[PDB]
């Protein structure tokens, strides 16, 4: 009933999920010419040493890479962040063409793919109970753009093959997401959503400045997996994304001058 073809993509998402239209959805275009450096923001910290990557998952939208989050074992926590937040999965949006993909834009440029970190705030006991707080997830996205190979992203392409239609999972254990993440920690905040159904009102997002680097072999083997169960008619997964919606009564606060 929703995905991101000709007839269910994000234009049509707003008919079951009203909040589509809210004040606060994801999205957005980051304009780089507007948005203020806050002196405030706290120092940004990933903890993700003692990660424990359990399973990935082919969902019909995206692919998600599950940890164990039954204990502080990754966690965000400063930036614009109050206390803790435990990493539940990370997935991503990528497209048909090099050029689009991401869901963030900046200036409106779009990347070829955008990463998402999701984690959840520990105050809510539960990813369910944390979804239903306007404080309830970070979301760290990192843009992917297309030049050299991103060595800690093959053993996420390699394990494709195993997991190319919808309701497919494969064990996926000792995976390393610091292997994802770009030199600079520098990035951008403001409040949104989720950025699929239920699109709930619920995240910090904090978009991180510089891209990471993946090749065109790597992005190419993710256009290869389907939105369809298997036995069903092949769909590309190709074009996950959706577009920027408008910032509404929000700013952009940068963490870096
Ligand atoms: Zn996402």
């Amino acid at each position: 009933h929703w995905g991101y073809g000709k007839h269910n993509g994000p234009e049509h998402w707003h008919k079951d999920f009203p909040i589509a239209k809210g004040e606060r959805q994801s999205p957005v275009d980051i304009d780089t010419h507007t948005a203020k450096y806050d002196p405030s923001l706290k120092p940004l910290s990933v903890s993700y040493d003692q990660a424990t990557s359990l399973r990935i998952l082919n969902n019909g939208h995206a692919f998600n890479v599950e940890f164990d989050d039954s204990q502080d074992k990754a966690v965000l926590k400063g930036g614009p962040l109050d206390g803790t937040y435990r990493l539940i999965q990370f997935h991503f949006h990528w497209g048909s063409l090099d050029g689009q993909g991401s869901e963030h834009t900046v200036d409106k440029k779009k990347y070829a793919a955008e990463l998402h970190l999701v984690h959840w705030n520990t105050k809510y006991g539960d990813f369910g109970k944390a979804v239903q707080q306007p404080d309830g997830l970070a979301v760290l996205g990192i843009f992917l753009k297309v030049g050299s190979a991103k060595p800690g992203l093959q053993k996420v392409v390699d394990v494709l093959d195993s997991i190319k239609t919808k309701g497919k999972s494969a064990d996926f254990t000792n995976f390393d997401p610091r292997g994802l993440l770009p030199e600079s920690l520098d990035y951008w905040t403001y409040p949104g959503s989720l950025t699929t159904p239920p699109l709930l009102e619920c995240v910090t997002w904090i978009v991180l400045k510089e891209p990471i680097s993946v090749s065109s072999e790597q992005v190419l083997k993710f256009r290869k997996l389907n939105f369809n169960g298997e036995g069903e008619p092949e769909e590309l997964m190709v074009d996950n994304w959706r577009p920027a919606q408008p910032l509404k009564n929000r700013q952009i606060k940068a963490s870096f001058k």
